[PDB]
């Protein structure tokens, strides 16, 4: 008997791999908006 | 007479091991989504 | 005249005796599936 | 005959056990969003 | 003739009673996802 | 039968419980913000 | 012939009855929260 | 001639009446299910 | 010859007056969990 | 055949009833609010 | 030869017959939801 | 010579007409299963 | 099939009718608002 | 010889036959279903 | 073969008019807002 | 349906009701400042 | 739809209305400065 | 398709109409002051 | 079947009680603001 | 031998052809949603 | 295979052209606003 | 797109149109003033 | 409901109050000059 | 043996090529929304 | 001796032939359902 | 449920206080303008 | 993939476009006012 | 003995081949979306 | 079952602490600008 | 006598393990589906 | 296995790309607004 | 990431151009003024 | 049994430190805005 | 696991460091104002 | 947990001390008004 459950340990790995990558670049995008904001704010003040 | 269903106790554990393996794992890459939701609402938040 | 089915008797409860092992120890691996799962919908919850 | 349903008892209690982590924790996370809310609406008052 | 399907009454009735188990305990985890959910809204609000 | 939904009855109250603390903490913190706004304006006033 | 679903009629009245359980104790703390949530506005307001 | 097909009649009556018993007690254990289900999605659901 | 299958137009009704029941019953716990959800949703609303 | 949802007419036509309640009810602490803030602005008018 | 798939047609149509109750009914109560938002949005405008 | 096989082709048809009875009246029961589960997606729906 | 959305026209209509209270009844407490500027204006002039 | 396998031919066309009054009514139901989902989502929309 | 997908065509189109109705009709209560607001900044100008 | 706006009627009332305290009494202090001005400029007049 | 401001053409007229009080009775004490000063200025004259 | 925006062409309109009243009734009160303010400083004057 | 909507009515009344509070205890602050300011321009007026 | 699975080929065709009907029908619903969304989001801006 | 996403590019942009109404009307009554606000200047001014 | 801002050259235009004649015929009551006032010192001259 | 504007009568009154004392006192200090003047005139006289 | 998932590549494509269709002008309309409230702001601004 | 399994190879290739067909086809249609669920979801989207 | 809004009552309290700090020793500062201002009217006039 | 917000770049310069309008022509109305003020203080000077 | 279970190895190879295509290119939508909807989310930002 | 929302009541003090700093050093400038402008009017004074 | 039941036990053998390279390959292809998924919910989260 | 998010890394980079686009020219326009804002206040200065 | 606020540094500069022009021109009408009151002076003088 | 929730716990707290990150950061930018609004408020004011 | 929330670190710093920007070049405008008010106020005092 | 507003504390006490500056520099040209102010008197006194 057996069952090599070997390949999975790997392959969800990269799933997480990936998810930082998505997770990363995503927030890359928010910060756009945020800093995009204070300077909007900035200048609508004064 | 008799029935050796020894092979049994033991092969069926090494299903609950690999399922916890699948188990665990799984639940690493629901984390990776979770705090990055964190993150992605603290910056659209401010 | 006769015919000793106590051999069944014996036997037969083996029969019963093995799958209390099969449905017990089957059961084991549905409770790790059960609470991978709560846990798996905690995290996605927040 | 029988059903040792006791391997369930145990088993679940840990799945509770691991939800109030991830309960507990989670919250921890809800807080910094919170306080960094009230102190970002104090600045930005006067 | 006959037929004792009396040890059926019984060992159906533990079948009963373990569910109840599984029912139950089953329950308390759905709890602790709920009220942690609640809370969890609680912060977000305010 | 059964199903004791008694667990919950209580679990839930420690939910409530628990959204008064948030619930009123919440509050003290606009009161800083409230007051120390009144006196803002009675500063730039006069 | 026959078949007793007599013993259904009651079990799923229980059913409802948790559920109004459940039901009403889950709108306590959706109470919890509103009222909350106006004081929360009165005083940002003024 | 003949042939007493009559404790048949009786026997095979038996036979019946025991599936009642299975198939009554088997429902009992449906409900058990049914209702703690739900209840699981009466929790879940709020 | 013959074969009174009438046994059957009867009995097998009674397995459809059930299943009303059943299905009926049924309905009444899923009214419970659907009008719980409106209020739910009026009490977040406002 | 059938299926008396009947008990729907009824159960939803409650529903509708609570919702008024908060409906209505939560309205009157929205005067509160409102009238809290003309007053508040005739003050700091003159 | 046959099979009168007739009740099939007539007892569908209820099926259907029953869901516009619910269908209809339903919307009753997101209309109750609807205008109690209305009234909500236009006091805190104001 | 011969054979009487005619006591067959009539007796064969009662067989056909019998099945056509349980073979209707059998779906009949299949329409109770089928609309109530439609209703029972109506509910769960909205 | 079908979908009476009559309901809906009616109780929008009355959301349109409360809007323009509130509307009305809203405006004749920014005159008094108003008038009492002038005055005060008109005094602390001469 | 021969085998009449003409009475199936026929016979099984009547299965196709009413397998699409059950396809086509069964398809009518779920109309009422999406359609009442489209409205429900109009309505919780504005 | 076949499938009358023919009542979903005609079905679905309802949905679309009823959407209009509650599409339209609510639009016009955001208008009763919209003017109501212009006003209301009329008058608090001078 | 319904939404008994008629609270708001009333409460709205008074709101207009205080604001013509507030708008009278406040008058009642730029006279002071009037009348002690036409005063001041007799006497330093002759 | 509609908007009443016809509270508004009358309220605003009493301003006018209270205005012309301030403003003529504020004048008749400019006279009383006025010829109060052309008989300062006859005495001191000659 | 389609989405009649017709009834706030109008609605809008009125909007204007009703600012174009406070907006005159308005000034109507500012020549008030502006000529009692005239001739208050001829009286001073001479 | 029901749903106590009882705790709703007294809970937001609170609500509402609470909101007095802070609309009352509010504007007592504002008239502090209010006659400071009057006393302020009588002293620099002469 | 053989096997006339071109009956199939045809068949499937169809079932793809309704669902291009489902599957465009079903979108022109989910445009009213849109637009009435964009539009809705128009008049409360300004 | 295809999907005539066509009545969309069509859809859209009556959503866009109602906007456009909205987004003009609109406007309209910012300028009644602007301008009765420099002609209110002009006359407090002299 | 769009956006008729055309419908504001014009109506900004009588803004000025209108301050023109406000400043105009306001002109025309400081000459009454001036005038008076150079007779004044004439008469009081010699 | 309600709203005690009952602090505002009584506050707003020694408003009044402390001005009467400002507008008197400051009085006093403009007889000194007054008569000091006259004074002042009778001397350089003869 | 094989599998043509090649009318997927393709098929799939068309799925993204509707996309940025719907995702295009989609944004259209929120530059309507943008710029008709820059200038809704610039307009109340002086 | 023999036995011609040839017509076996044969014979059964088709069959894995048909299932190609019913394999390939069968996917083609759960294609319309992927993408029509992606623009499905682009529109409720934006 | 309650909601401890006596942290309010109180820190509100400590607002009212602070400002009749700053209202009256603002005061404070507009007496030695005042005074200073009777002075150099003295000195300037003989 | 893409996303053309090319028509972006375009829109939002119309929209700068118009503000330019706004902003100009609004400035022309402050130097009626501030002329016609000058002229205003040439004449009451001499 | 033997089985050639080489044709499996290989065979589902494919099978995972073909969804990593379905997989991608699945994903490859989802992007669309989400980048389209960070897009969406600037604009109705500034 | 628990959950620890003591982390809260402790996280948010500090919230309420930031605030105090926020709130009075925020003051400190306001003090300046006050201070700062009652001698500017001591100057422009004499 | 004998019978050699050992070309079984080897035979047997092969059985588990082509079944094992089935066990396995098999699940080979659900972590593509299991990760594919993970990503799939990545990217619709953020 | 495997999984290409290459077309993410890429794709998310034109989000942030327009991004900068929108939050680029959107800030052209917050400037006209502000200089268009200095001016109106110089004009009205002096 | 980036954000290109240089066309805030030049266009705030032409801001700031603006205001000397209007700085400037602004004080050539107060010279007229001036000096104008000092002929105005010299001739009442003698 | 088992299930390592201890990579939550650790991977959680990250995400409360960069929320820390996001946090702090976050209000740096907020002072720049505060200090250059009380400075922007002392030049405006004398 | 990780999360590179070092491109915020970054990012928000240009966010601040672009206010300082528009924090510094925005009040070299109100300097302008500033001194250009000394002087007006100069002139038009002798 | 945490929050470091020590990077307020710094920043603000700048924000004080640029208001010295402006406070101060800002007097230093009062007194050239005020001295300047003295001598014009005493010239135009002898």
């Amino acid at each position: 008997g057996v069952i090599d459950t070997s390949a999975v340990e790997s392959a969800i790995t990269d799933g997480q791999g990936d998810m930082k990558a998505i997770g990363g670049y995503i927030v890359g995008a928010l910060v756009i908006l945020a800093v995009a904001g204070l300077i909007y704010s900035m200048l609508r003040k004064a």
